[PDB]
Order: C-alpha cells, then structure tokens, then sequence
C-alpha cells in the first residue's frame, strides 16, 4: 500500500483548517450577552474533517469525513455535542488506522473496494425523527438527533430508487413532503436523474426517471407548487478520464447552464424541458415560486466564468417552446452565496432572504492578518445580509476585520411570528483567538450580536446546517 | 433580593483562565493522534493524568487554578498508535453544579464559603492511580473517586467495601512492588483542623491490613509521605490550619515561620500511635518524595524536594507576606533518620544535585527499597533557556513552572537534561520499563509539553539511553491545561503495577 502519513501536511490542513477530530460533549458554553430564553431547539451543522491523513497529497477540503455539531439551546443555556458519521469509509479506515479511500468521487484510486463512498459531509437535515447526513454521490446516513449515534446507510425502508440522494432536499411546509432527487442516479457518469418525494407517512410518492443532456453536476434544485427545476453546473464527468486516475469533474466552457423544468406530480421523464440559461455556474437556490401568470421565479446564486456569485432571478415558462433564456435580473450588488429563506414559505412567494457576502470594501477584512492563518480550500464570507424583497432594504452583519462567517440559519421568533421575524445564528472563525464563536442576531437589527457564544476549540469551516425547533413535532416549522 | 445567591458569571475572567489556562472543558475522544518521529511499537499501556479545569465559572472572582474540577486524560498506546480519552470525575461538586448549571462550592477547603451543604467536597483533581481494576481519582481532603480505566466512567466515592477508616485519603499512596500492598494515610482524618493522622494499607486481596491512629504535633499539611521495608515517614509542610480563621472566611492554610519541618517516623507493621517519633528538620517546605529506603545500618535515607521558604506562596503568613512567583527554589535533599535515636533535631540535609527541581519519579519496581535512578522536573533560570518575554503573557497564572526534565544516576552522579525548547514548559513525567527484564531506570519517559508558540499540548516520548532526544512528539490539536500527577498502567501488568526487581 502507499504509505499513510502520521500527521497532516499542506494548505488544506494549515492554521484554522488544521483538523481537531474531537468527538464528545462540551456543556454550558461561555456566553457574552444573553441568548433569548424562549429559543428552544438544536442547530445542527456538518464539517468535512479528515479523521486520518489522506495517502493522496493535498486531498481537497470537500473529501473530509463528515463531523456533526449539535448546539442544544434551552432557557438561555447551550450545550455542544460533536460526532463523526459512521460511514463505511470512517468505520473501515478507523479499523485499519489509515486512509483507504482515494480521490474525490474516483473509486479507481481506492485502496480497497467500498460499497458506499459517502463522507456524509455536505448537509444534515431532520426527517421523521432521524437526522440524515447527506453527500450527493450516496444515500443518506441516518443518525439519532439526541445522541448523534449513526444508525447506518438509509434506503427509506427499501423505497429509495436511486444510488444517490441530493444534499439539498426541499421541505414543503403545506404538504409536509420531503422533495428529493439524485443525479448520476445509476452510477458513475450516468445521465440518469431520479426525481422522488416522501409523504409525511414516510411512503414514497413521486418517482420519475429523466435524462440530463450531459453528465453534469446538479448540486441544488428548486420546487414550486406545480414544478421541480434542475440547474446544471457546467462540470462534466468522463469515466474514461477517472479510470486513468483523473478528476470526476472537469469544467466545460462550451455549454449553457441547463435548467430542466418537470411537472411536480404525475410526469413522465419525456415531460422535462431543458431550458438554456447563459453559460455560468449554478450556485445555491434561495427559493422558487410560481407568480400569478404561472411563470417560475427561480432565485439563486449565479456566477459567469471568497464568494463571487450574484443573487439572480430567472423567469421560466414551462409552456414556452423557446429553450434559450435571457440573462437573469439581479436582486442585490453583493458578492454572495449560502442563501436562506423563512422555510415556512418554501416553494411559495418569499419576501426575505439571508445570505453570506464577501465585501471587498477596503478595511472590512484584515487580509494581512487573516490569510497567513486561514489555510486553504473553503469558501470565505466576511458578513451576512438580509434583503427585504418588498421594500428593497438591506441590513449587513459584519462580525469584524479578523473574523469570517459560515452559512446562517433562521429561527422564527415563535409560531405566530411574521415571515423573516426572529433570530439568525452563524458560526464565526475568530483568527485573533484561533477559536470558533456562534453569533445570535435579532432580525429587528442584523448589525448587532444579542449573544456571542465562545467555543473553547476550533470548528473547521463547514458546509450546511439546519435549525430543529423543539415546538415542531416533525422538526419543520408550520406554514404561514 | 434578600436570599439571592452571589451571581454566577457566564464566561471565564481573570489571570487563572487567560491564554494557555483558558478552560476547554471537553469530554470525549480524539483517536489516532498526529505523531512526529516514531512511538516504539512495543510500548503498550495507558498514561493517565489529571488536571484541575473548572466546568463552570466560579462565583468567587479569580478563583485559583487548583480549585478546578478534576478532568482525567488517558493516552492509550498500542503498536505505535495513540488515542486520547478525556472525562471529568463525577464528584458531588461536579454533579450538583452541572444540575444547577452554576458554581456552588466556595474556597479551597473552606466549607463555610459553600453556597449549599456538600457531603463530599472533593474536586478529585490531584492524582489518578490504578488499584485492582479501578482508577482512583485523589484529593487529600476526601476519599477517592473510583473510575473505569477503559471508559473513564465514574463509579462513585470509594470506601473500599466499607473498610476506609479515615475521612481523608492522601493524593500520594505508595505501591510496594514486593508485597503488592497499597500503603496510604489521611491527615485531618477526623475533620477540619483535627491533628488526627490515620495510617492504613490494603493487601492485594483488597482487605485492609494496617490501621494506626496517631497525632500530628500541629495541624499541618502532610501532602506526601515515604515508605521503607519497616517504616512509614510523614513530612509536615509548615502550612497550618486554624478553624476559627476559616469560620471568618479565611484560608484553610497559613504559613508558620516559627516551626520546624516535622518528620514523623512510625513502624510500618503492628505499631500503636504513641510509637511515632516526630523528628525536627530545619524550618522549610516538604516537597514531593522521590523514594525512601533503609541502608544496611537500618537508617532511613529519605530523598525528597526541600525548599527553605513557602513554595505555596498563594497561602502566605498572617500578615499576607510570602515569596513572589519564581522566587523559591526546591532542591533534591537526602535526610538521614534513625528511629532508635532520641535526638529529635536533625542536621541540614545533603543535596544530590544543584538544580531547582520537583515532581521526582523513580523506577517504581524498587519503591520502598534502594533506588539509583531519579527523573524530575527542573526550572533552569539561566537567561535564554525559557523565552519569558514570549511565554509569560500567554501562560496565564498556574502551578510553578518546569522548563525541563533531568535523569540522575545516583551511582555514577551523571545527569542528562531534556530541554524541550525556549517556548515550551513540561508537566510531571512518567517512567516506563523497556520490558519485564529491563535494568532499573532502563526504558521510556513521557511528559506533556505546553507549546506556547502553537498554543497546543504535545506528548514527548524519550528513551532513557539519551534523555536529550525526542523519539516521538505527539501533537495534540487542543490545549490540555497544566495538570498535577499522572501514572503509567502497563498492559503487561495484570494488577496495573510493575513486577519487583
Ligand atoms: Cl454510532
Ligand atoms: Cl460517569
Ligand atoms: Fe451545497
Ligand atoms: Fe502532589
């Protein structure tokens, strides 16, 4: 076997990116200010954090084993629980005490044969009394919301029709359905997309097989009352390249940003229309909804070719036979990503969005101090913004010149709160202290920290996270 | 409000919790620790160490470091790999404060400052030893807390199946490698300010063997003791307890300039309390015992750290006077005691080395018998050895400092010194026999380093053939607060203690 290094080396594991690899508990986290006493629930977030040094030099950040953080809030107190997902990779590498899984999404570089290659390191969502730890090349891993014990790879009682499960399922607040898909749904380099949904009784509802015009990355999707929408990133998979030891993904300058529209209920695969947005990068979906003309308003981060994407509105008409789309309109000027809405209006008209920004205004980030301490290979964000879509008012939270942010969560103030009224939480990297902090903001004034929770350790830059409110028996908020 | 408790802060403040002393308070696992160099693959066992680490901010401003809840680290070694397991002792203090989510226990050894009545006040934060399949987490004002060596689960306060005769159990029991006895005592054994010492021992069958009640000439701190084939020896630190001072909110301990360093000698087997002889060493501070043994004349050679002033300077005299931090040096002293002698005053001890030293360890395979190897912490004040300008603003305020280890060969007089570097400090070391046939003092030394450059802890592995060379440096991703005592439990020892030489 290629030798297993006994310590981490290279930019992906330097400074703030150095793996900690802790599993366990820190109760009674230190707090500056006051956590509102009525907040009750858990903030779950996932970070890639390699458990063992990779035998692959400069293994990318996005290949790291999924480590789940839960912040448990009650009566103005907060406790941390942290545990690795017991993926096949994690379990087999822990038993061997060395790395065995190879390059990102290239099984031809693995030192042993894996059934499931998931690092479960992209998203952590709640479904019917379990957490689902998500990686778009794999089924979910089911976990206990209270103990963070791993139950195992989850196939929804043998109903899962796809080899793959998106990191970005949508929760319909009216129907209580989890709306899902997988791309490369029949394995490496396949153009198969499987669209499927689960009702609140846990039974599969939709299953539709459709065909992508290229084997492209479909990272995120959008759901409206009557449609599901598949934006394709121009990253394209060739299995022949992989068999020679090459990358799963390669950028294709020549192709549009395809946006597939499929009827949400009772469709065949041939019903998909592959609209052609101008060449660019499909970032995260904020939300999509049908307007009173029945046209789809798709709001998502969009880049051409630190966060360098813009908050785009695409207008889609399923009835239109013209496949080429106009350039989108832009809702704000900011370099942005990681958009969140009040999920009580998901798949319907939203008028509040919260997102990460990278403000390049001189002085906002002390780059001279931060860059030599930051390591490499994770998105950077130096603030949050709140857009009111009705008034056009924007509030910006800037944590400080020596701090960066992850993706935020939104918490309704209570079950009677107006859309976008409540609290925002976001994990900060404090490069001064080389510690993580959890900031609690009131949506009445996003510029002010109501509480700053001071972790005694670093949490590596992570990916997605979700709020599970104690008032919601099914873990998801009630519709507005 | 009229009965309102003093407020509990929601974050740590003060020097005792700044920089490297900032509480982490993590419980759980870090497996497969990063290693520079190579851990010798034949090393198999666990290094257990305890640190005081407050779980909740004290209602007392600037609460001393030594008031922190006992947090147990285990470093599990096998086949050149090492895993960390970390867990708090479930003391009454820990459990009740966790349930209230606030501090309730008051000053060090002053129950009159507690916000509620405790049955057991232990923080179990001084030592962690192995006895008959359990860990015992030790604090000299309390019985031990029993813990699982594999999971670090707390079983609870331990009274040795109802046999424990004392309210108190020393942090420094001795393990006789020939008889396999655990030799123990407690001072203040009948409660606050009592002069009662209970000397007791447990055989390898778990049954109590000795129990002797004796009387201290003063209510003085007996932190450590020594055991020979035929004697037990009680050196008293001139820190003295007055209960009347405690009732007014004052310190348990206060320095007494006027008294000798008393050294009590009691026959080890079948004695009455009246058989103790209270020898009078010159006024000074009784530091840790390396080891004691009887020579061929039957005289006791007691080897211990000894200072001429108050090492525990945070407990000063009645006028609040004492030494500054770093002012008092302890030296490696040899006291000669003859139980048959009727002269109570003793000569000044002889000194084995010049170094400012403490935390002496021997090859415990010769404990209570003649030893010819000692490993100890040193504090070298030679300019440049510690970069104080860099370290002091990052160190917070904690235990007196160590910037190296030394190995003394008592036969040859040869000393080797391990200096980890100008921006690193050391804890107490452990000694590991190379194997069951190794000569005395032949094997490995481990020591936890505080690396102030990286603000991380490291575990250094040394071979006794050359103490100056790190064979492996284990790089923890976190800080472990400076701790107190630790012990090696070798996988080759069914009872957790090495076989006699
Ligand atoms: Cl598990
Ligand atoms: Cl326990
Ligand atoms: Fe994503
Ligand atoms: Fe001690």
């Amino acid at each position: 076997l290629p030798p297993a290094p006994r310590y981490f080396q290279g930019e992906n594991t330097a400074g703030f990116m150095r793996p900690v690899r802790f599993e366990g508990d820190i109760t009674n986290l230190e707090v500056v200010g006051e956590i509102p006493k009525s907040i009750e629930g858990t903030f779950y977030r996932v970070m890639p954090e390699p458990h063992l040094p990779s035998f692959i030099p400069n293994d990318p950040w996005f290949n790291g084993d999924g480590n789940i953080s839960g912040f448990y809030f009650k009566d103005g107190h907060v406790d941390l629980k942290q545990r690795y997902v017991r993926t096949e990779k994690f379990v087999r590498e822990a038993e061997a005490r060395r790395s065995l899984l190879g390059k990102y999404r290239n099984r031809y570089t693995d030192l042993v044969e894996f059934k499931i290659r998931s690092t479960a390191n992209t998203n952590i969502v709640y479904w019917r009394g379990q957490l689902l730890a998500l990686k778009e090349d794999s089924p979910p891993y089911a976990m206990d919301p209270e103990t963070l014990e791993t139950f195992g790879v989850y196939d929804f009682d043998g109903q899962l029709p796809s080899l793959t499960f998106t990191a970005h399922p949508k929760f319909d607040p009216v129907t209580r359905e989890m709306v899902c898909f997988g791309y490369e749904a029949k394995g490496d380099g396949t153009r198969d997309i499987c669209y499927y949904s689960f009702g609140p009784d846990g039974k599969i509802a939709e299953t539709v097989w459709l065909v992508s015009p290229v084997c492209g990355m479909i990272h995120d999707f959008a759901v409206t009352e009557n449609f599901v929408i598949f934006p394709i990133i121009p990253l394209v998979c060739d299995v022949e390249r992989m068999k020679q030891g090459g990358d799963h993904w390669q950028w294709d300058y020549s192709i549009p940003m395809y946006i597939g529209v499929l009827p949400r209920r009772g469709a065949q695969g041939s019903d998909v229309k592959w609209f052609e947005a101008p060449h660019g990068f499909a970032g995260h979906v904020a939300n999509a909804f049908e307007d009173d003309k029945g046209h789809i308003q798709l709001q998502m981060a969009y880049a051409k070719d630190e966060v360098e994407a813009h908050f785009a509105n695409f207008v889609l008409d399923y009835q239109s036979d013209k496949l080429p789309l106009a350039e989108p309109t832009y809702l704000v000027d900011d370099d942005m990503e990681f958009p969140r809405i009040d999920d009580r209006v998901a798949t319907r008209k939203h008028k509040h969005t919260f997102f990460c920004i990278f403000d390049r205004k001189p002085g906002v980030t002390d780059f001279e101090f931060v860059m030599p301490r930051a390591g490499g290979g994770a998105p950077m964000s130096n603030g949050l913004a709140h857009l009111n879509h009705e008034t056009g008012d924007i509030q910006r939270y800037l944590p400080g010149p020596r701090k960066l942010t992850g993706e935020c969560i939104f918490i309704p103030r209570n079950s009677e709160a107006a859309e976008g009224d409540g609290y925002v939480m976001v994990l900060l990297a404090n490069y001064e202290d080389m510690c993580s902090e959890l900031a609690v903001l009131d949506t009445k004034d996003l510029t002010n920290e109501v509480a700053l929770i001071k972790l005694p350790v670093r949490l590596r830059p992570g990916v997605h996270g979700n709020w599970v409110d104690k008032s919601d028996v099914d873990g998801h908020p009630a519709p507005l």
